[PDB]
């Protein structure tokens, strides 16, 4: 981690100190080099405890002339890579190219440096510990620094361009996965022009992505539009409006298992949804939503709503009988107990209940069999934690399916307590009905906002109801355990004391007040303190902070709804059969450029 | 104060009026000087009732030529300082240097002015009455005005640079304690270059601060970064990212009693926390919080929370017995009285209560013995009033410790009434659990905000509940003291009338309404007026004003949380023993610049 790298760099500078040749390479004394390379008895493979050579030290400090004296002294010093643990394959050519030193890279290439050296150490692998990820070929280093003359010089003596890293990423993948500059686009055009002809544009990595798909996933909209300029084809410019024929071979991907749309909307990176605002794909996903996705989603929502009315009606009509044993007990009310299963179904209305309960359990197993391969296909933490893919709605529909299957289990095996899974099944399924509210323009963004307020604001005052109401319910319990709980049984015992203080803390019950009897003077001052620092201070501060966080979230919230409609369009596709979703676009074997399906857009510009 | 200075300046101008020589020095008549200095019988030590000399008057109005005629008349006039009460040591050299008059300071230095004159009056001491604090040496005046040629001229004829004021501040301290300019930095470099070698950089004042520490305390981030440029040491610039080896001798201060971090975060000045955003100290305190401060704080959170569950459980299980004397009284309920101490502990569960009560009282004395030297070390008003150091949380934990010790006292001495200290002990300790909630990213800033809303907004409507509900409870008491309290005992008597109007003013109880009987016509119109100007007007205006003050406070609130995590990092350090906190950084005896501990940072720039 950080301290290990600090220890490595400290040991590196210690080994710069104790060896005088590395000191002379550092400070450019220009005397001690001549004596310590004038002799020929000792081999000049002097390395540090880190493992770098002296030519690495000469390249490291932009020291050209001293490095010319070392390459005069030994030609083989550019040949060997460093034997370090973080720098396990870094040669002096890498330091030469990444410092953009022209005479140094010319001289090192003239003496015969290794043009293909895989620097596969931990300090050069893609990691959040490293500030940059530039690959490990010198070609990738020259491509990342943007210097066109150096990468031209490296191509003109070798450096095959389709060389990959340990992650399978080619050099164009490393051009994608960068902070965006205006200096990385025209030299990407240079690298595409040097391809000279399977191609470099369509090579995948070990992650399974094309450079186009990595442009989609990583949120690079500039290179997305710039590479869209190659696939596009204009038609005519008859007037101010022009026509444009975009290509959807790698966008829609009708014959591919991993669709590009599923990779762009289900991305961990935040910027990928901005690619959803670009005109070659926004019009495609809007046409797919308007023509097909919205009415099939409305039919699916209506079928789910009628299924939930059927489950609720079969839930209210649960079989009950009168309580056989007498109560003989105050502070205890039950009047209706649950019938046994063998005596449950004896009437015609029991069969009417039974057919709808079978519809309920078959709807549950359809939900389970439809959702379980989506857990087993997508990464499960990525499937569950992402709010874009309906992750919370997926875990509450699976909790609903689990508790209704548990309800079926404890109905087949006669034992009391179906209220315990069944009430949670009712409330979780009816809160899972809000999953089908994202297809509507008015209901959807509010559902996004309540998902953000559940995931961001609810736990903050779960942990700040509890810290207040524990002490205040304990205070009310102490001031009221010396009194009669017959006339005021508000804080009679501790769980009802916490539950009463929780109710009154949200002001959903009246404060306890009795005027036929007297109350202790401790209760009045403790209750007054509770009414000050509980119901005036906290909830009005949520009015303030929920207003402020809604003002902060709303602008990206609307575009987040416009991303979840894309997710609903794609995930609602490829689950329903292929006959009911035709391939969108037009057949392209009439224009004159192949057999690839296209999308035509009208665009009235300035 | 202000009016005393007005009287001094009025008496000064009166003594300018009555003496014609000072008038001739003012308006440049160039005649009356020649007659009134042509004679030699009278000594020219004519001073005002304020006490300034005539050469002070000649320097005061940028009057060079008249001052040349006075120094031709008398050479000794530059020697004597003014004998004033506010200007007790101000010489004419001071007026010459602070007006930036080049020929005047050249002529006054040529005639032999006192280059070291301590002007230790009340008008030149550091005070909020004075608009400026420029020191009292002429060197400090030349240093404050920024004129490099004048301070060069003052050094070239004397003016030893390490001269201090009455507060012990040297000249570099006066360069720190200024409004920030771009004109005070390069001439601070000039004064550092004129130091020519213990040094002026490390000399302290009577307040005990280095110029670096005074740069930290006073909020001068520009000179902090500028003086950090001297301590820093780069390593290499291999690529776009560079390494930087900062020095932490005077920052972390492992061997110093008064740490620089404790002086910068516990500062009365607002701007000092902006120094907490600078990269040589932000990375250090973030590494100290992430590596060590956060898990020890979480272990302290778990220990304090389990201790409070133990105290609450031993509080609920308080020993009680049935009431021995009969009640014989309506409007009076008690059923359980407190047992005596000799009959309190007779069961095994009483021993289970007793061991947790001992854990409670030893936790109280650990809290007291841990916090009392922090009162006796830090300034007590500065320790108590500061929200950065957890001042309100400290006074509520000490109120908790005092009332639980009082509860132990009235348990050892048998007397009734443990509910009154014990309920406040419960609520104050459980509200003091929120002191440990600032180490989390989500809970912390909300705790900052509720601290600000107690300290700024809660008294504003303590004094505006009371002014409304006193008159309205009196109105309800007048309209309901002529009626039967059996049918409606809401406002039966005046303390219950105020408490009922206080409850209904926050709408935590229902309005009193009876329909089996009749209510007076006055109550309906008074209650309608209360419902208009009490629950619609006020509490919605706290919605509005709390939203507005949240939008004003939030931006500096988040950085205030990022400062209080620094305060918790430093204060949580040096209280636990030294073996649990290793010295942060790396040992610097391998680079080549000494035996001082360093901090290494990676910085990827543009």
């Amino acid at each position: 981690w950080e301290q290990y790298r600090d220890r490595v760099n400290m040991l590196q500078q210690e080994r710069i100190r104790d060896s005088p040749l590395l000191q002379a390479a550092k400070e450019n004394d220009l005397r001690l080099l001549k004596i310590l390379l004038l002799n020929q008895s000792c081999d000049f493979q002097q390395r540090g405890a880190v493992g770098e050579t002296a030519l690495h030290v000469a390249a490291l400090y932009d020291n050209l002339e001293a490095a010319t004296l070392l390459m005069e002294a030994a030609p083989e010093l550019a040949k060997e890579p460093a034997l370090c643990e973080p720098f396990v394959g870094q040669t002096a050519l890498h330091i030469a190219v990444m410092n953009q030193n022209l005479n140094l890279v010319r001289a090192l290439l003239a003496r015969g440096a290794s043009v293909s050296a895989r620097a596969t150490g931990a300090a050069f692998r893609r990691s959040p510990h490293n500030l940059i990820y530039y690959g490990e070929h010198p070609l990738s280093f020259a491509a990342c620094v943007g210097s066109e003359e150096i990468v031209r010089l490296l191509i003109e003596h070798g450096a095959d361009i389709r060389a990959q890293d340990s992650l399978g990423n080619t050099v164009l993948h490393i051009l994608i996965l960068q902070p965006n500059k205006t200096f990385a686009c025209q030299m990407y055009n240079l690298l595409l022009s040097y391809d000279e002809h399977q191609s470099l544009e369509l090579v995948p990595n070990h992650q399974g992505l094309t450079p186009f798909k990595l442009a989609g996933v990583e949120g690079n909209t500039v290179m997305f539009q710039h590479l869209m300029q190659k696939r596009k084809h204009v038609q005519w410019t008859c007037g101010p409006l022009t026509s444009t024929l975009y290509d959807l071979t790698e966008i829609d991907s009708w014959g591919e298992e991993l669709s590009f749309l599923e990779l762009v909307v289900s991305s961990k990176k935040r910027e990928a949804r901005q690619i959803l605002e670009q005109t070659p794909v926004k019009e495609l996903v809007s046409f797919k939503w308007k023509k097909y996705g919205r009415p099939y989603f409305c039919v699916l929502a209506s079928l789910y709503i009628l299924y939930m009315i059927c489950f609720t009606t079969c839930c209210i009509y649960r079989p009950l009988k009168l309580r056989d044993d007498n109560r003989t007990d105050p502070r205890d009310i039950t009047i209706l107990q649950q019938k046994l299963l063998q005596e449950a179904y004896v009437t015609h209305q029991d069969n009417i209940r039974l057919v709808g309960e079978l519809v309920t359990v078959t709807g549950a197993v359809i939900i389970l069999l439809l959702e379980i391969p989506d857990i087993f296909r997508v990464g499960a933490s990525r499937y569950f934690g992402q709010t874009i893919l309906g992750g919370p709605f997926h875990v509450i529909i699976i909790t609903y399916a689990s508790l209704v299957l548990l309800t079926m289990v404890m109905r087949l095996t006669n034992m009391n307590g179906e209220v315990v899974p069944l009430s949670f099944a009712l409330v979780l399924g009816w809160c899972s009905v809000m999953y089908f509210a994202r297809g509507f323009q008015m209901l959807g963004p509010f559902t996004i906002m309540i998902q953000k307020m559940i995931f961001g604001d609810l736990m903050r005052f779960c942990w700040l109801m509890a810290v207040v109401i524990l002490g205040f319910a304990s205070a009310f319990h102490i001031t009221f355990q010396t009194e009669d709980p017959n006339n005021l049984g508000e804080f009679s015992d501790y769980p009802t004391a916490l539950f009463s203080t929780f109710e009154l803390f949200l002001t959903i019950i009246d404060g306890p007040a009795n005027y036929s009897v007297d109350l202790p003077f401790m209760y009045c001052i403790t209750y007054a303190a509770f009414a000050i620092i509980a119901t005036l201070l906290m909830l009005n501060l949520f009015i303030a902070m929920m207003g402020d966080t809604h003002w902060r979230v709303a602008q990206e919230r609307d575009e987040l709804w416009r991303a979840q409609v894309v997710a609903t369009t794609v995930m609602l596709e490829r689950k329903m059969p292929r006959f009911l979703w035709p391939r969108s676009g037009i057949c392209g074997y009439e224009y004159g450029l192949g057999d690839r399906w296209f999308l035509r857009v009208e665009n009235h510009h300035d």
